[PDB]
């Protein structure tokens, strides 16, 4: 039955490198071989809804995706190294020849030139019942940040009534791009206006999880980091793709999360991280891990105060435990002062476990501690802007110093909304 289809837009180096892990997970969950485009078997094919992310053509399955960058190397090198040539196919690529040089404004203005072709591919490919778009991107560079922002604006304006969700990577605690505060503030200002829900990650938190929860001995490629983002993307959409007692769609989760129109910035977490612990944990233990800052995929100093939350239970779930632990969650986790004791929780329950695991819980948290995360971004921004450092090539590409300032001040207003709710 037509409907509920999603189109995924990958933007810049990080956004497309993350794409590899996402589509690899999606294919595996649906018993599809990403190298052949085919089901691995009829016998292991499951009752599912492949069409949420996958297009079934006579020849096989393809991603409902666009692979977008202003320079070609990250995508081409990725496609060759991972042998994705028949899945990340050429008609799905929108690649130019010179990057944005880590400047948001260059990503935004150069990206305008490619909007016609992107809109044409969208209207050429998508079904009428498309429910919305996911935009995958980093905020610290210039293409994912500026072109990603432009895409968020363009899609929301071109397709009112469809969802626009962003999966957005914040810079690490010490930034690895000195321009990142400018790019991050400009991006979050744009997404605050045009996105319906912004799910955030940062690399400090992701490395900590991989090193301390998975105990990987070394991280040699971003694939050994991005898999965590793929996992969050796949699990929160699982009840759209597999049977379950209690399903939920994109705007349903946003509606439950967004208490005030500006509070749309979400911290995700998942538990457990391994197959062995999924066999040896309870629903209570997994939820408590999700609410613990060790499992937050944004680097936070503490639990903060939860305004609202979405919990996806996947796999071999005792429904009576899922409900019975609700009072323990409301008692043991700090919620914002205005949250009623009986509120702040939204449940999805899906019978399909992630690959190899017995069960898994994913948490999306609308948490006041994002004000601390954003304040630290703002402090970095101010240390540059107050000295007029690095502003020249924003100005040359159409972002005036006044524009930088208004983006900063609107960013500050969102921070203050979260801090006021915190109490
Ligand atoms: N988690 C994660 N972070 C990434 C990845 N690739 C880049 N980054 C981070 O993203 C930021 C740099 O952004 P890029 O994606 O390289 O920039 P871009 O969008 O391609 O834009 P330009 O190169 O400036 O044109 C830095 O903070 C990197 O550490 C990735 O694949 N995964
Ligand atoms: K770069
Ligand atoms: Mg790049």
């Amino acid at each position: 039955m037509p409907g509920r289809e999603i189109l995924v837009l990958h933007v810049g180096q990080g956004g497309n490198q993350i794409g590899y892990n996402f589509w690899k997970t999606i294919c595996e969950e649906h018993n599809i071989d990403i190298r052949s485009n085919q089901r691995k078997s009829v016998e292991e094919d499951k009752v599912d809804y492949k069409s949420v992310f996958l297009v079934e053509a006579p020849d096989g399955f393809h991603p409902r995706a666009l692979f977008i960058d202003l320079e070609p190397l990250a995508v081409e090198f990725l496609v060759k190294e991972m042998k994705l040539g028949s899945f990340f196919s050429e008609d799905l690529m929108v690649l130019s020849y010179s990057g944005a040089h880590n400047v948001w404004s260059i990503g935004y203005q150069t990206g305008k030139k490619l909007i016609p072709v992107i809109l044409e591919k969208i209207r050429d490919t998508m079904p009428e019942t498309l429910q919305g778009f996911l935009i995958i991107h980093t905020l610290g560079g210039g293409t994912g940040s500026g072109f990603g922002s432009l895409l968020t604006e363009t899609l929301k304006k071109e397709f009112p009534g469809k969802g626009v969700l962003n999966f957005s990577v914040l810079p690490s605690e010490v930034n690895d791009v000195t321009l990142a505060p400018y790019n991050t503030v400009l991006s979050l200002n744009h997404l605050s206006r045009f996105s319906d829900l912004v799910v955030l990650f940062d690399n400090t938190a992701l490395i900590r999880i991989v090193k301390d929860q998975l105990n990987y001995p070394v991280i040699k490629q971003f694939s050994d980091l991005n898999f965590l983002i793929g996992r969050v993307m796949a699990s929160i959409t699982a009840s759209l793709r597999f049977p379950g007692p209690l399903n939920m769609d994109l705007m349903e989760m946003a509606h439950n999360l967004v208490a005030l129109p500006e509070t749309k910035f979400i911290i995700p977490s998942v538990a457990p991280l391994t197959k062995e612990e999924s066999e040896m944990s309870t629903e209570l233990d997994l939820v408590e891990r999700c609410f613990d800052p060790t499992h937050y995929m944004v680097n936070c100093s503490g639990q903060g105060k939860t305004i609202s939350s979405v919990l996806m239970f996947r796999g071999n779930i005792a429904i009576e435990n899922a409900f019975s632990i609700m009072t323990d969650i409301k008692s043991n986790v700090a919620f914002a002062p205005g949250v009623h004791p009986d509120l702040g929780l939204k449940y999805g329950i899906c019978e399909s476990a992630p690959v190899d695991f017995d069960k898994e819980v994913t948490l999306l948290s609308n948490n006041t501690i994002i004000s601390e995360v954003f304040n630290r971004v703002l402090e970095r921004f101010d240390s540059l802007f107050n000295r007029d450092w690095y502003t020249s090539d924003y100005v040359n590409a159409g972002t005036s110093k006044s524009n930088l300032k208004e983006a900063r001040d609107n960013f500050d207003r969102i921070i203050k909304i979260y801090k006021e709710i915190e109490g």
